[PDB]
């Protein structure tokens, strides 16, 4: 059951942008969004794919645990934080594509495809290069589809071990204070139009969980901070966070 609240569009327009925020109240099993059409439009997941990618790599033993070090390959890239050693935690924190590209190559197309179908993840289509299909291949996912996937992750209901799901939820940790915990993952899609940014995850409260998934137009990297800012303004508006 779903309600459309066009008043949230103000948060996008104030910043001369366009996008969708989708909220899900777990206690009440009710969803909310500013744009039901865009809520169900499928986009490239980009670095939000690092969630399913981590789960599969851990569950197959490609990644031993969250401490295993993935050594920088020595190739200088334009993102400074990528030119260093990483573990699962920091690789997630800094969206370190090269690390996850090597995961995908070791996972393999066959096992990746099988796992994404078991996850019911998006259109489950890995068409393209195994090490970049989530950036410029055929895989697509909508904001509402992100929520269904995330809800299964939260409840340890995905078809991987509980350990794998706990580790990935730890690596998703983004913000925590006395009022809430946010576990989430950002995304930035540029190789295929329209260029968008993602932010998907959930807000843990004492007595409830609010799942969220947003995407917005991102013609330039200058607006990437709006992914979190716009999401948080909606959360504040709905009195989910002070
Ligand atoms: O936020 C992310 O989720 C993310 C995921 C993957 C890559 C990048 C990325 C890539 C190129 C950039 C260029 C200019 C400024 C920032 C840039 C950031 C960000
Ligand atoms: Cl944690």
């Amino acid at each position: 059951e779903w309600q459309e609240n066009k008043s949230w569009n103000a948060h996008f327009t104030e910043h001369k942008s366009q996008g969708v925020v989708v909220l899900w109240n777990e206690n009440k099993q009710q969803g909310f969004t500013n744009n039901l059409k865009r809520a169900n439009q499928a986009f490239l997941p980009a670095s939000t794919f690092k969630i399913p990618n981590s789960l599969i790599a851990l569950d197959l033993g490609v990644v031993k645990d969250e401490h295993q070090v993935f050594k920088w390959d020595g190739q200088t890239r334009d993102i400074a934080t990528w030119n260093r050693d990483h573990n699962l935690i920091t690789a997630m924190k800094y969206s370190v594509v090269p690390v996850y590209q090597e995961f995908a190559r070791q996972i393999g197309e066959a096992r990746m495809s099988k796992m994404l179908h078991a996850f019911d993840y998006g259109n489950e289509d890995i068409s393209g290069n195994v090490d970049s299909f989530w950036l410029d291949g055929g895989i697509r996912i909508s904001a509402t589809e992100q929520i269904s996937f995330l809800r299964k992750l939260y409840h340890n209901k995905l078809h991987v071990s509980e350990r794998s799901q706990r580790i990935v939820k730890q690596a998703m940790l983004t913000e925590a204070n006395g009022d809430y915990i946010i576990r989430a993952k950002t995304g930035y899609s540029t190789r295929i139009e329209p260029k968008i940014g993602w932010w998907v995850g959930w807000v843990e409260l004492d007595d409830n969980v609010w799942f969220f998934a947003m995407n917005m137009d991102m013609p330039t990297s200058d607006g990437l901070g709006l992914r979190q800012a716009i999401t948080k303004e909606v959360l504040k508006q709905e009195k989910i966070i002070p």
